[PDB]
Order: structure tokens, then sequence, then C-alpha cells
């Protein structure tokens, strides 16, 4: 079942309220896990971790082991759940 793998979508607990959120599509170990979110839609940059602080949610997307941003966008399109994926919080800059 999606829970520290594919599908499941997972958030920053902690480090700036919620203002980041990202899916893991390839999995090297029980630790090692890559996280990415819609390059287009978000612009969410991909990075990879050892779970340091990073915790999954309730809400799951539709896809399989081994995707691409390009399947992630197109199926969270059919999922209507881009604008959700989409919103942005805390993206307030330092100095303005």
């Amino acid at each position: 079942m999606p829970a520290i793998e594919v599908g499941r979508i997972c958030v920053k607990v902690k480090g700036r309220e919620a203002g980041s959120k990202c899916v893991i599509v390839d999995i090297i170990d029980d630790n090692f896990v890559l996280v990415t979110g819609p390059k287009d839609i978000t612009g969410v940059k991909r990075r990879r971790v050892n779970i340091l602080h990073l915790e999954p949610t309730d809400k799951k997307i539709d896809i399989q082991k081994g995707a691409s941003d390009e399947e992630v966008k197109k199926k969270l399109e059919e999922s209507n759940l881009t604008e959700y994926m989409k919103e942005k919080i805390k993206i307030r800059m330092p100095t303005l």
C-alpha cells in the first residue's frame, strides 16, 4: 500500500508551516527516497533524502511505481487535484 512509496503525498511538517508539498517517485531504500513535485505546475524541486523530517499526509494520487513528471502531471490533471498541489503557502520573500 502507498506509504513511503509512489502515490503517497508528503508535506513539510515543520520548517515553514506547510509551504511545500511533494510526492515520492523513486525509492532507493528504507531511508533514501526521492521526492518531487509537478515541475510546470507548482515548481517543486526534487531532492533525494534519507528522511530527515518529512511526514506523509492522508492524500494519495493514482500512479504506479516508476513514474515521471509527465505522468504525475497528467494523472494529477485528470484527478483535478492539480490546483490543490499548485496551492502555494508562506511563499513570502524575506525582503519586499
